DNA sequence: GTTTACACAAAAATATTTACACTGCCCAAAA
DNA sequence: TTTTGGGCAGTGTAAATATTTTTGTGTAAAC
């Protein structure tokens, strides 16, 4: 895609800005942009005004130019200076690079993904200023990646799908600048499969979890746009949320969240050397009907009742939350058990917010938690395997669905 | 000012004509895809002009940029994407080796540069080796020599390479130390085993200084758990603020008595070099803390494992060299900043050692 | 006679700096 | 022995803060 045009161009600017190297080929470079932007604005001048320099009117010129005035601007190849012409009244106005604008490079976006990315406002900082030329500061960033917020407030407001076969909640604490006291919140995040199989971040939500009904609140923003039933949710059992669904969404049928019961459980205080007991804790979601899980697990507390006492014990006390996983189907089972569905997503948030130990108010949170969310579900593309069982599954287990 | 030309002002018209140009972006744009391969050959005709100091090649703007990247860590890939994203044209990871070897000139004369005659205070530290691939693989070890001199500046001295613990390779060093401009050396703290006794007393040998407390620690918690190492930390934060040297002996029996059963052969050879470690309790309190710091050895450390993760892909018998003084004039920028309360310390010093 | 360039300030838009209010993370240590 | 404090090193960004650009208008030079 080489036009013999484009030859004569390069060969003609070679020949008048004399390029002999490649150091004189980027200054050239930079002299070019400069004096291609400052004829276009003298030629949008000439249109404002209506005649070129130094020619007479029939009509008395209602306003004559009065000469120039400097202009640094920061482009993607370096820093470059121009000379702007002006009108007397200062009525003429710039197309290519509006007033006051001095960051005419798109660098915009590209910074919002490097923050996305987890990079710090001052990392951000020194590598443009690295590999780029010009500064660009800290709150500089903060106030570009501020840009995205009627976008978050839009994505809070989301339209949803109407039946969700699927859902998930996870909950991830950091700290946050409150009333000028720094205290703790846990932000809470609704993943759910659609009918087509596809997983899709629908919710995020700030915590606050000192009264019940804030957990009760978000289901009823999904009473605002998910108006359809859950076939199954997983949500680690935690603040009374069994009478917030029950009273919002009863026909839900609730189970408890297996991987969150091994992440909370078995795994919160366990010998780090000898972790790999799974194995067998697979042999109790890999039995055919509930009553043989039930003796597994006795098995495996058995087995476990030489160490620390307390792991099985949940087991036992949640086992009537936990019984519903056995009436699903293998392929059904699989959806439940795959901790990598759901820490991929934790331990994604904990390498991304690995730098960003305490964020100043709500909305900084909020920020980051959208940007990383958006950076996670960019490639949540694939659906998910061997579906369409699953949905016939599914509705012959819920026959209305 | 810039007067253009009328033959530019048709060159500038014919640019807009062809690329369409109706905003700034869509003139960046045109300038990349019109530029790009023409930039490409450029530079590696420029770079391939030996075969295709005394003569040091001159530096292009996105040469030093390349190099700033390569300083940062960043994988081929991501270099490649950001000079397509800004020039417009693809470079390969021998092209960026072909742009890194550059740098070596400035190599040559940072390891060449005058020195001053007497350092105070001199540490040379050892770190992991990406070993360099000539048709061998080593045992051998990187050594950085970092002192500070009769003000407060800390600067990195010498970056060496050898056979670890023969004696000649510690006799080399302090042969280029010398040859530097170097004449004596106060204190010097070197990692403790063979050669470096012979070295001292055939290299620097004013006095006798086998003063090395940073480099035991190190090589008796090394061969322990990091979550047991918070307990020999406060156990060794007990053994090092002993006000008199017998005090430490003491807390050195103490912690040996208590960790020499879950981990024996450690402390036994502390005790051994314990003959070597009794003077640095002569120094004051104020050149013990500048001695035990070890602050600028875990940024140091910090960057070269930032290097060793990302950088560690071409042969190292250049790339190494260069990752390595590219850590260390990123630490050295900005680490021009004098040292706290330096003045007692050299009052200290020159009384210590009174004939200087 | 006109037209534009240039040079001073003052206003306005923008981007840098300071200041949090902490979190981690080492120690120098007391009860 | 475990719990305090005390620097240091980070963070995102509100609020003073400095900087750069644009403008008002008066001249000096140019067509």
């Amino acid at each position: 895609i080489i036009t013999p045009e484009k030859k004569e161009l390069i060969r003609n600017l070679i020949s008048e800005y004399n390029i002999t190297s490649a150091k004189d080929l980027q200054e050239a470079l930079k002299d070019l942009l400069g004096d291609t932007i400052q004829n276009m604005l003298e030629a949008e001048l000439d249109e404002h005004l209506g005649y070129e320099k130094y020619e007479s009117t029939e009509e008395a010129k209602s306003n004559y130019r009065n000469g120039y005035t400097s202009k640094t601007l920061k482009s993607s190849v370096g820093q470059v200076e121009i000379d702007i012409p002006r009108d007397r009244n200062a009525e003429f106005e710039p197309k290519i690079v509006p007033r006051y604008k001095r960051d005419i490079s798109e660098i915009e976006n590209k910074i919002i993904a490097m923050y996305a990315r987890g990079m710090s406002t001052r990392e951000i900082n020194e590598q443009i200023q690295e590999i780029y030329g010009f500064e660009v500061s800290a709150e500089m960033v903060s106030k570009i990646t501020d840009k995205i917020l009627p976008e978050i407030e839009e994505w809070q407001k989301r339209p949803l799908g109407e039946v969700y076969p699927i859902v998930f909640i996870d909950a991830i604490h950091f700290s946050v600048k409150n009333d000028g006291i720094v205290g703790k919140k846990a932000v809470y995040i609704v993943l759910a499969i659609d009918i087509e199989g596809q997983k899709d971040v629908i919710g995020i939500y700030v915590g606050e979890n000192e009264s019940s009904k804030f957990w009760l609140s978000v289901l009823n923003d999904l009473k605002n746009r998910g108006v359809k039933d859950i076939l199954i949710l997983c949500a680690d059992a935690l603040s009374g949320i069994k009478d917030a669904i029950n009273a919002a969404f009863p026909n839900t049928e609730y189970q408890r969240c297996i991987v969150h019961q091994i992440r909370n459980t078995l795994k919160y205080v366990s010998d780090k050397d000898r972790k790999e007991f799974a194995r067998d804790l697979k042999r109790i979601y890999t039995a055919p009907n509930e009553k043989a899980g039930y003796d597994q697990m006795l098995e495996v507390s058995e087995k476990w009742e030489k160490k620390y006492p307390a792991a099985m014990k949940s087991w036992k006390s949640n086992w009537d939350v936990i019984c519903p996983f056995f009436k699903y189907s293998e392929e059904l089972r699989k959806i439940m058990y795959t901790t990598n569905t759901i820490e991929s997503l934790n331990s994604s948030y904990r390498r991304i917010n690995k730098s960003r130990t305490v964020f100043p108010g709500d909305q900084s949170l909020l920020k980051s938690i959208y940007l990383a969310t958006v950076k996670i579900t960019s490639k949540w593309t694939m659906r998910y395997k061997n579906w369409g069982l699953i949905l016939g599954q599914l509705q012959i287990m819920f026959e209305g669905r």
